[PDB]
DNA sequence: AGCTGCCAGGCACCAGTGT
DNA sequence: ACTGGTGCTTGGCAGCT
């Protein structure tokens, strides 16, 4: 094996390995004219990744360089390949001119694809957030940060413990997650898509503090409401560095940043959040869960709002009776706003493009659609009775010399991209209009130069056209080429053709070609100047986007409690819930049966429900249900029932061996009387009565001690002595019966389903019999 | 409804639905790639490339190695439904192995379906049982017509070329040949061709094996794990085969253990003769490969040259088995060494008529090797000739014109030329006829250079027609013998099956268990084949005597899995007894095994609204009804899921009834001590338990077998490792005497 | 409409004219 | 040091059919 020396290697492979050196363990993009190169191993990952072919590069001091690339006009293909697969690229372009650089040309990294920071809509999901995040371990707790680059949605928290830290990464679900050296807890992290080992100074707090006060332009971060949370700064600042880092351009769109303290809003863990489909269903995807039958949503943003707004209930009550009241008041406006709203489209993210100066024609063309709906909302939601509603019409916005700016700027429906030209309409520069009727003048002259020379030489076969390669050219059949005038040159030669020039139409290749280029270059120009004279609001455009997208949110949740007969919940002081003809808000949707309707009376005095009754889907789905209509009732939307009051709820705890304990433990430990508790059926035991021991115990400690709102759901017929001993308890129970009675569950329902089932009937008879010896002696 | 791949230039696209359900299966926003994408899924794909489909692959019927499954069978399958009962089929179109069942009830059929897996299932349109076949892979729902009885003899009859099938022994199944003859025509149908290695049919008899149910084989686990895939299973532990065919074979003979004392017996015989030339065998026998799908492609005239060369390489292998083999002492050893063949004269035309390492195809030529034929060789040297010509042509005219850039090239487009650069253009001689320009080129020609361009081309034209003819000349010389060939590639690779299953037993530590008359089993030091290898600490092996007089053991105790391991061991010692393989244990006597019954791991709801437990209530009525006093039936606690009492009396009942009424061969692993008074009032049922040992601050569940009752309740101790608050476990423990004491 | 194969623009390399 | 050929990834499409 060879000794390897930087001193050895062609001077384009020591630019290379000092770019690369920078980006040791991601892919480097080394652009060499058309295409984007990688060496190395890089080569050899990419070729297995990308599905493209590896080859070598000569060295005759040395051995060969594996090579890979891909033409750089097709690279976004590429990058959506690798960031599927969690790779991060970096993006090495050429600065400077060949023709003035005498060594190999400047090369630096301009950009880095990863997959937390993609702000490009063929690389990103429509509908669904994607966040880059950070996690933060410390001797006293957690600290974590997310970060939507396409919105700027950047936000912080500092969980106590590993279950409201999982909770969190459950609900945020981030596609890129850096994390510390150091990081104690790998099992929360572990097997996770995005992963990003970071080194521990990264999480520095003055660097933090630094960094995040230089961003806001802040000398404190008082005002956001973070100065006394240092894990999560820490977490926020080594996110912000990447953040910074994988983009290398100033990143305005990142204004403010937000505490989101755990007592705001109704806690779930991620188990909880699971067996509520709230987003994703059991089997994983997005069918029959609580979004699919609430998101009739028109927008992208809207969508995306409103599935955060599921996953975080606030507790606010200002902000719950304000989202009623708009509710209620939109109702009837909703067929109107709703199409128009559709025009707007996902303005969010196409300010994010603005903000990175990435936004191609068709982003400020459907950000000039957006602008044109704006008068027409404003005239809407005038005559609309809120004061809610009203703030949303004044942060909306109009917007009307931008507006008219891309009506003149740029033409009807423009291409996919500026590189080519064609973006910018005539009229709004006099220059490139000019550029542009000499291009079409030189344009004109060739057509009629191809009628006179065939004219004047009589040759059917002669025509006039170009080639890229050889410019423009006077064609002559085979059969005809003979019969060319005298001062026609030959500049191709074909099969069956032949291909000259003269200096005439040489003349006029030079007067369309240079003028093309002109125009070309001024479109460029013309278009980057749109950005610094869009970029100056883009503040106020942010607010306008976050306005559309909750007015979105709003007009749909309006919408669907009409559609779907939902009604207003009302709030009360003490804790309870008091459900009249309580539906499930997705099994009603789903099942072409009409649903048996169902209440529920939980107060201070009537605290555990014990649900005895057979074994079926019945007892979760009411269960469930209550937990929705709470969840529901705690977004500021309305509820699938006839009447619903409900109390103050600080969380929700859905449990349905040592992992049953594990849990158990977990509401035991945190629950407290404003909590809603649902269980399903713990109690396994080694033998027969060591599960109905911790049961019975549990139950106990959840009606006495705890006193939180339980539906505790068991096949234990002992634990239906619990309303004789013990106050706050009762007894319900399910009587296909699904509708759910007061008293315990009247038959002894086991050998009732092991006939169902099929057991033979001389073996039931024998346990009915056994049955009866065991209860006459208890 | 198909999915079609309609051609549009360099890319098949989609459209509509199939656009929809593409990105879905397919996840896009290389054709072979995806085609395989599809079929591993069962989807059929039509081929659109005029503006017409030109080919259709179904996951069912495909042959070729790239879009098939090296180890895992891919079996094409009809089912019918009659009022007398149900109609299956299942068709390895690769091997030929056709098969033909007919399930008395459903309970049957899904034991079916879950056993052969099928990639593809026709089904008739009237078919009463959807939830037998609703939701699986494959989904092909035929017309009544297809399953006609008079058009299936006729048309199996046709097919195997006899005039009646009494000698195939399916002549009295009517609903199974109604299944066969819908599957033959549909295999027909999408290969259009002869399909001559499909030689034959056999009814399968239940009698002949150890029956075994859906869920039994899902919980033991045999080819499948509980999460879908294969490892962990008991033939990832088995299953070192060194062919792909030896492989699928084995997997095979685990779903099936025969029940045939002869054949077993045989098989361990094998085993113990073939166990010192285990090291020999193998490195020969993985040359073989997977001849037996080799042959397929054979027999549909689809083979490719490489497809011969490891066909011929396959044969070279064959003296040197022989070799090996001849010493060996066991008439079934010898047997196989007889049915494996030597193919002399196939081996020799193969090395004759292909070369070394033939291209992937004969379209462009260069896969017949020089000296096969002298027509051809001739043909090549002309080629060869103007080749040699046009070669010295471009230093001629190099030399003679001075013109350091000139060269000779080949365009498909211009046919040869001279090329000249840019700045040399001008100086290029004046016979040159300019026929092509190029940015910093220019291409020319001459008399003498396109006299010679229609001589290497003709001359070539005619070589590839030859090579071409040649080739499917191999076909006709090889496909009379493809009957023996099928025998040799089974002989091949049940050789591998049982070398292997030799390998195994001695890495692996096994022993050969001895068969009794009356029902029993009595395991020495017995251990989980599968649990002892994954685990990294070491097995505790434990003993098991079930006898007549000893039918049911009550297994009280802490379960953490010790149990339900000591259980499903049980049953793949009995089931590996059965395919006549040596046991993970010192020593193994075991009487006749009508049927496997495992009620054991917990039942996911399929059909959801009825609960866990009645999933577990349906398959002990399964049970209670279907046992017999040579069954094997394992429970897991059931009882459990339903109020206290309600689950102890079923619990006792059915134990009552395998005890007394059925007196099969009964593990009850229980948590209820009530049921360990069974054995003071039954004859046939003994009490046997796990424990936990406790010290300090260790504890451990132990997994060894001691005879009486559990003593002690291990649930609140699990409940204070877990983290329950001290003084909810006090208060536990507190209910806890409560509840014993009265009771 | 269906193929070949030329070309894109980096850069290093090799071979024929430069002391 | 110079000059004018060579090579190299994949995708676009001219130039043939």
């Amino acid at each position: 094996s060879a000794i390897e020396n930087f001193d050895a290697h062609t001077p384009m492979m020591q630019q290379y390995l000092r770019l690369k050196a920078q980006h040791p363990e991601i892919l480097l993009f080394y652009r060499m004219g058309d295409f984007y190169e990688l060496f190395y191993d890089d080569a050899k990952r990419a070729s297995q990744l990308l599905d493209i072919s590896l080859t070598k590069r000569g060295a005759s001091a040395g051995e060969p360089i594996p090579m890979a690339g891909i033409p750089y006009h097709a690279v976004e293909n590429y990058l959506a390949k690798l960031v599927n697969q969690g790779e991060s690229v970096a993006i090495c372009e050429q600065i400077g001119d060949p023709a003035t650089s005498k060594g190999p040309v400047e090369r630096k990294v301009v950009r880095i694809v990863t997959p937390g920071t993609i702000s490009d809509e063929a690389l990103l999901q429509e509908r669904q957030d994607n966040l880059l995040a950070a996690i933060w371990q410390d001797s006293k707790g957690f600290g974590y940060a997310t970060l939507d680059i396409s919105s700027g949605r950047f936000r912080l928290s500092e969980p106590a413990d590993r279950e409201t830290m999982a909770a969190e990464l459950q609900r945020t679900n981030p596609a890129e997650l850096l994390y510390a050296e150091d990081f104690a807890e790998m099992s929360l992290i572990e097997g996770r898509r995005g992963l990003r080992r970071r080194p521990l100074w990264e999480f520095e707090i003055d660097t933090a503090r630094q960094q995040l006060n230089l961003q806001f332009g802040t000398r404190d971060l008082v005002g956001f409401g973070v100065e006394n949370a240092p894990r999560g700064l820490c977490a926020a600042g080594c996110l912000l560095q990447y953040a910074k880092d994988t983009q290398r351009t100033t990143l305005p769109h990142i204004r403010s940043i937000t505490m989101e303290r755990e007592q705001d809003s109704i806690i779930m863990d991620a188990a909880t959040r699971r067996n509520l489909e709230i987003t994703q269903n059991l089997a994983g995807g997005a069918e029959n869960t609580l979004a699919s039958v609430l998101d009739c949503t028109v927008t992208p943003m809207g969508s995306r709002m409103l599935k955060r707004w599921l996953h975080m209930p606030v507790r606010d009550t200002r902000v719950l009776l304000e989202r009623q009241q708009t509710i209620g008041a939109l109702q009837d406006f909703t067929a109107g706003l709703q199409p128009v709203l559709r025009q707007v489209g996902d303005l969010e993210r196409i300010l994010a493009r603005l903000a990175l100066r990435t936004a191609r024609p068709r982003d400020l063309a459907r950000m000039r659609h957006a602008f044109q709906q704006l008068p027409e909302l404003r005239a809407q939601l005038e005559t609309v009775d809120s004061a809610p509603v009203q703030a949303l019409r004044e942060k909306m916005g109009e917007f009307a010399e931008l507006r008219d700016l891309l009506e003149r700027a740029i033409i009807d429906t423009p291409p996919v991209l500026v590189r080519d030209g064609g973006v910018i309409a005539s009229g709004y520069n006099e220059e490139l209009d000019e550029w542009r009727a000499l291009a079409d003048g030189a344009t004109d002259y060739l057509e009629r130069l191809e009628v006179r020379e065939r004219e004047r030489t009589g040759l059917d076969t002669l025509k006039v056209g170009f080639n890229a390669v050889h410019g423009y050219y006077i064609q002559i059949s085979r059969g005809q080429s003979h019969l060319a005038p005298i001062n026609y040159m030959r500049r191709q030669t074909l099969k069956n053709a032949e291909r000259y020039i003269i200096p005439e139409l040489k003349e006029y290749e030079d007067k369309v070609l240079t003028s093309k280029g002109k125009a070309l270059a001024l479109e460029k120009q013309l278009y980057e100047e749109l950005f610094d004279l869009l970029l100056p609001h883009l503040e106020a455009l942010q607010q306008s986007a976050s306005a559309l997208a909750e007015l979105d949110v709003l007009v749909n949740l309006a919408e669907r409690a009409y559609t779907l007969n939902y009604t207003c919940p009302t709030f009360i002081d003490k804790p309870g819930i008091r459900i009249t003809e309580g539906r499930h808000p997705v099994v009603e949707q789903v099942l072409n049966e009409p649903f048996i309707a169902n209440p529920l009376n939980l107060s201070p005095q009537r605290r555990m429900l014990i649900i005895t009754g057979p074994n079926m889907g019945g007892k979760s789905t009411y269960m469930r249900q209550t937990a929705l209509i709470a969840l529901m009732a705690y977004i500021g939307s309305y509820v699938p029932a006839q009447k619903v009051e409900i109390g103050p709820i600080d969380r929700i705890f859905t449990r349905v061996f040592m992992v049953e304990m594990t849990e158990t433990a977990n509401i035991l430990h945190n629950a407290t009387e404003y909590s809603l508790v649902l269980m399903d059926e713990i109690g396994r035991g080694t033998s027969t009565y060591d599960g109905l021991s911790l049961a019975w115990a549990c139950a106990e400690n959840l009606a006495n001690k705890i006193k939180a709102l339980t539906l505790f759901a068991t096949h234990y017929f002992e634990l239906t002595q619990l309303p004789e001993k013990m106050e706050g308890v009762a007894n319900v129970h399910l009587d296909f019966m699904h509708s759910v009675q007061d008293g315990a569950a009247s038959k002894s329902y086991g050998l009732a389903v092991a006939a169902l089932a099929g057991v033979p009937k001389e073996v039931i008879k024998r346990a009915r019999q056994k049955l009866r010896e065991l209860e006459s002696i208890s």
